[PDB]
């Protein structure tokens, strides 16, 4: 599966790191009009949180070079201008956040790619979350979205809980770090470094798009904090069926070891956020942190590396869309 990456922000770069090590994915090309190849190599090699790339990174006038692999680089502001047809590109991965709708991501198909995966929520492209609704993908869909990192954390857990106990209603808080991506959000323009900063989040509503049965049943908000790029979801749900916390743990652990293996993780250890840097799960259930007040009222806690697990999911979706 031959892929090209549009945009070399943090997501674009971690997607590259993961796709390079994927045996059946070949990174063919990178486009980003705002950087030179020397800067691209620098940004790819070094990462404050996920370590130096464990391999040799260099560049020449036309490539980024990684452990012998030449990745052709381009600087096109209009993705339609890109030689995806000539380069035999199967899937274009758009990590810019600006070509995220059906009519704008179309530019990659227009350029010769067979399909597009958008690493951002879309209003028009169908959204898929691995372990949640990837079975609903059909090969005629040429442009898809991987939703958001927070939705990828919430949705697998909400599905497991809803399938086993039924979610009547849930309110969510995310304690959210300074991750990838101020006159529309006044709080967000204040200094990060010493502040807890409340914020809106559409993750709890966007779960309704990938789990229609939870449409309108979840909402929430975020407190943003100046920590490493691992965040945590705090989901307070009202359940339809009575249960015990022990039963919740067994169901989550069972899903984590079985059908959601690799997507939903499970720990009982005394973890803190930095313990999940570089974790490739979308959602790691913190069994010891949750708390049950009564048989149908529980608080569930789940961690996610807001760059790395999501980027692993992007590559997962690329392979799933290509296998179909
Ligand atoms: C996951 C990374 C992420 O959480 N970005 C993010 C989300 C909300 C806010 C605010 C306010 C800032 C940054 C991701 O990018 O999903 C694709």
């Amino acid at each position: 599966v031959r892929v090209a990456i549009n945009g070399f922000g943090r997501i674009g770069r971690l997607v590259m790191r993961i796709a390079l090590s994927r045996p059946n994915v070949e990174v063919v090309a990178l486009n980003d009009p705002f950087i030179t190849n020397d800067y691209a190599a620098y940004m790819f090699k070094y990462d404050s949180t996920h370590g130096r790339y464990a391999g040799e990174v260099s560049h020449d006038d036309k490539h980024i070079i990684v452990d012998g692999k030449k990745i052709a680089t381009y600087q096109e502001r209009d993705p339609a201008n890109l030689p995806w047809g000539s380069s035999n590109v199967d899937i274009a991965i758009d990590s810019t956040g600006v070509f995220k709708e059906l009519d704008t991501a179309q530019k990659h198909i227009d350029a010769g790619a067979k399909k597009v995966v958008i690493t951002a929520p879309s209003s028009t492209a169908p959204m898929f979350v691995m372990g949640v609704n990837e079975e609903k993908y059909t090969s005629d869909l040429k442009i898809v979205s991987n939703a958001s990192c927070t939705t990828n954390c919430l949705a697998p857990l909400a599905k497991v809980i809803n399938d086993a106990f039924g979610i009547e209603e849930g309110l969510m808080t995310t304690v959210h770090s300074l991750t990838a991506t101020s006159h529309k959000d006044w709080r967000g323009g204040r200094t990060a470094s010493g502040n807890i900063i409340p914020s809106s989040t559409g993750a709890a509503k966007a779960v309704g798009k990938v789990l229609p049965e939870l449409q309108g049943k979840l909402t929430g908000m975020a407190f943003r904090v100046p920590t490493v790029d691992v965040s945590v979801v705090d989901l307070t749900v009202k359940l339809n069926k009575e249960t015990t916390y022990d039963e919740i743990k067994k169901v989550v652990k069972a899903a984590a070891e079985g059908k959601l293996k690799g997507v939903l993780g499970y720990t009982e250890d005394a973890v803190v956020s930095s313990d999940f840097l570089g974790d490739s799960h979308s959602s790691i259930f913190d069994a010891s942190a949750g708390i049950q007040l009564s048989p149908k009222f529980v608080k569930l806690v789940s961690w996610y590396d807001n760059e790395y697990g999501y980027s692993t999911r992007v590559v997962d979706l690329v392979e799933h869309v290509a296998k179909a």
